[PDB]
């Protein structure tokens, strides 16, 4: 609004220091910024997720072959008892 | 960042598959046992 003696640069740079308008490269710019941020954001939460349930389906598999074990142990116990 | 979310994946990957080599070691000695006992 004011009338500063230069004031189409300084708009534009408070623009940029805000990020926001009211010009397409800014625009352009700073979707293509946001979204690639999200989508690294989503990418590496999805990731994160995935590590934790394969690290639960590790645990209960392991937790499988303990048990599995544990009755292979037993029955050679009962075969060399016998 | 996607040599992060690489890594990330292959330890998923890497959790699921040792996942499903305790299961079948679990089916081999639940076998082995089986034919122990018989």
């Amino acid at each position: 609004s004011t009338d500063l003696p230069n004031r189409d640069e300084i708009v534009k740079r408070i623009r940029q220091i805000n990020g926001m308008r009211d010009p397409t490269p800014e625009e352009l710019q700073q979707q293509q910024a946001a979204a690639e941020q999200a989508q690294a954001q989503k990418a590496m939460f999805m990731a994160e997720l995935s590590e934790k349930q394969g690290k639960a389906d590790k645990a209960q598999a392991d937790a499988v072959a303990a048990q599995a074990n544990a009755d292979l142990r037993a029955a050679q116990a009962e075969q060399v008892r016998r």
